[PDB]
């Protein structure tokens, strides 16, 4: 998590999207979806992103509704977007021990219990908390049998950004979970 605001510059695809959808929280703007290989990907918006200002208008006050609209409208050659980086998320860094594990459970994304004497234990993971990315792998709605998949498969340097669960259902509300596990990028980025 970048400690401060950053400038992105968007263009629409030939199809006129960006590839994002948007969700008011407490009078600001956050990112609800990031469309693999849309321009809003490419730029590295991410969920859980606060939109400050597009095209140097605030962003605070507007419903979900207005900030579509507002991107519908836009000259599209070039956007501006001024962005606070996951700011309701924290990342937490465990080591995998000698059996390959880092010390929690989860259920439907989120952390249940912690494991007397972990990694997680060590470094203070909590439970009723949504994962929102591994490494840097956003990982919002693929199966828990993926994620675990996702974890064996990582390094022994685990790196997880975590959500209080009450916030992460607040942004998830009005979008199915089809939409989640088919459309949010999970793709490692590219450079």
């Amino acid at each position: 998590i970048k400690q401060g605001i950053r400038e992105v510059i968007l263009c629409k695809d030939q199809d006129g999207k960006i590839g994002l959808r948007l969700k008011s929280i407490d009078n600001g703007i956050f990112v609800q979806l990031v469309q693999a290989n849309s321009p809003a990907s490419l730029v590295g918006l991410r969920f859980g992103d606060q939109v400050l200002q597009i095209n140097g208008e605030n962003c605070a006050g507007w419903s979900s509704d207005k900030a579509h609209k507002v991107l519908k409208q836009a000259f599209g050659e070039k956007i501006t977007m001024t962005i606070r980086d996951r700011p309701f998320e924290r990342t937490i860094t465990m080591h995998k021990d000698s059996t390959g594990h880092v010390g929690f459970i989860f259920k439907n994304g989120k952390i249940t219990s912690i494991v007397k004497d972990s990694s997680a234990a060590r470094n203070g993971l909590l439970t009723e908390h949504n994962i929102c990315e591994i490494n840097g792998q956003n990982v919002i709605g693929l199966k828990d049998s993926q994620i675990a998949d996702i974890l064996s498969t990582s390094g022994t340097v685990v790196t997880i950004t975590i959500m209080p669960a009450f916030i992460f259902e607040h942004i998830i509300k009005r979008m199915a979970p089809s939409i989640m596990k088919s459309l949010m990028d999970h793709t490692i980025p590219e450079v």
